[PDB]
């Protein structure tokens, strides 16, 4: 499903009732640096999605306006990725809205819905409310520049899903921490408890044949701590070959995760690569292994500025790192993939031609997902399908509706 409309009623900047229609299927661009109703759109999305709450009405809500709604409208006509238990449904139009003291409520298609249906529904077509999978923040560009090897392999880790191994590799090894154990306490028994009693004992029967009195029960003793001993030293054979078995099984475990993590890391480099050459023309990245360690030991992104190999990321103009980050981001989309992406405000550094680039990658590598960008700067991201521009009027936030090649 895709969004087709979105009603903000009392919320943030928007006193009023705003319909804001004839969302794109592929490529929208919100628009409006000046003031607050371009982030608020965001915020009214994210408010519908679940991400003191009487703040967000038109005035805390002190002046006139006491209740706050939001309503984004989806298209569920491809049948194939609607929500399941809402095939029927033509189109699926969520609701939330805030009354004063900071409750709020649902609705799904004008009526009443508990907050867990709602949430179920989005996690159902992989909108993962509680992991935002969907939503590409200036922060997360911040972050991805500034991991360190480990963690840029924990990324990929992910994306090859090696902790299906790591599960498994973290049971045999709890399982063969009590075979070790098991040794020291047969041990410990055998040699400190069993032995001991053993040849004291024959001692004793030793001392009495020799040419007075015996325990009668001798006989009997010796061949009780006797068997006691073959059944030990039997166990000590037997737990020493579960634990070479599992050695075995976890070798056999992390040839098969570097194995998975080999076919995610090539993926990715190449798509991390083109990905990077579309968006700065005539550069090339890749992601590689830091000098002199292994692939489990971290991956690291090196970048060719041009004919250049740089040395560090650090070198690189603070556009080049917008569009390095994005690149890496984009390129892991396809493992946690989404029906709809929200790119919010990752422009600051960034040229129009960037933007351009940018939303042509949208239009075309990633077509099939229905792409919002919220723009930081005022034009750019010029080819999108349609542009929503925000601006201040008379007290309330007002969008202007655009299809470029009119």
């Amino acid at each position: 499903m895709r969004v087709t409309e979105l009603i903000i009623d009392g919320f943030k900047s928007y006193a009023v009732r705003t319909v804001i229609t004839g969302w794109d299927e592929s490529f929208n661009a919100v628009t409006g640096l000046n003031g607050s109703g371009k982030s608020n759109i965001l915020d009214a999305i994210c408010f519908v999605l679940g991400i003191n709450l009487q703040d967000l009405i038109y005035k805390r809500g002190q002046a006139g306006v006491t209740k706050a709604s939001v309503t984004i409208v989806f298209d569920n006509r491809d049948k194939k990725r609607s929500p399941i238990g809402f095939e029927e449904y033509a189109t699926i139009s969520v609701t939330r809205q805030i009354v004063l003291g900071g409750t709020t409520k649902y609705l799904i298609n004008g009526h009443r819905a508990q907050q867990q249906t709602v949430q179920n529904l989005f996690q159902s077509v992989q909108l993962n409310i509680n992991n935002p999978n969907f939503l590409i923040m200036q922060g997360r560009i911040t972050k991805v520049l500034n991991m360190k090897p480990a963690e840029i392999l924990a990324m990929i880790e992910e994306a090859a899903g090696t902790r299906m191994f790591e599960d498994r590799k973290e049971k045999a090894l709890k399982t063969m921490a009590k075979k070790d154990l098991k040794l020291q306490e047969i041990t410990e028994l055998l040699a400190d408890e069993i032995e001991p009693k053993l040849e004291k004992l024959r001692q004793e029967k030793r001392a009495f044949l020799d040419f007075k009195k015996i325990n009668p029960k001798v006989m009997n003793m010796i061949d009780s701590v006797e068997k006691k001993e073959m059944s030990l030293k039997h166990m000590m054979k037997t737990v020493l070959k579960d634990k070479h078995k599992i050695e075995e099984t976890i070798a056999t475990l992390d040839e098969y995760k570097r194995k998975a993590l080999q076919e995610t890391w090539e993926k990715v480099n190449g798509d991390f690569g083109q990905i990077f050459n579309e968006l700065l023309p005539g550069s090339f990245a890749k992601l590689e292994p830091p000098e002199g360690k292994d692939l489990t030991d971290g991956l690291e992104v090196k970048v060719r500025l041009g004919k250049v190999w740089k040395q560090s990321l650090t070198e690189l103009s603070g556009g080049q790192r917008s569009l390095i980050a994005l690149s890496l981001i984009m390129a892991l989309l396809q493992f946690k993939p989404a029906p709809m992406y929200i790119l919010d405000e990752v422009d600051a550094a960034l040229d129009l031609s960037h933007t351009q680039n940018i939303g042509r990658l949208i239009k075309t590598r990633f077509k099939g997902s229905q792409f919002i960008v919220v723009s930081l700067k005022d034009g750019m991201f010029q080819n999108a399908n349609r542009i929503f521009r925000v601006r201040f009027s008379e007290g309330t936030s007002v969008v202007q509706a655009l299809t470029p090649a009119d």
